[PDB]
């Protein structure tokens, strides 16, 4: 029922001309047919001081396998390594 992953690297540019980016990788999700259809799908991520984060998926950028990710919320004090996932 519920879904996992894994974090690659979030992109905090500093100017503002394109806003912070946010890669995440999807266990599996090895067909370009499940990531593209997954396109907006919410990703509800867990995290501690009970803050629970949520975003949203914009894009597809691997074909088939990872996709594009933004955090407008921005996530804890580093937490690149947190499995992220869609609950």
């Amino acid at each position: 029922m519920r879904i996992k992953g894994v974090v690659l690297s979030y992109r905090r540019s500093k100017e503002n001309q394109h806003n912070n980016v946010m890669i995440i990788k999807p266990l599996d999700v090895n067909s370009r047919e499940e990531a593209s259809k997954l396109i907006g799908r919410l990703v509800l991520w867990k995290s501690p001081s009970g803050k629970i984060l949520k975003g949203k998926i914009v894009r597809v950028h691997g074909t088939k396998g990872a996709v594009r990710a933004r955090f407008e919320k921005g996530l804890p004090g580093q937490a690149l390594g947190d499995y992220v996932e869609i609950v």
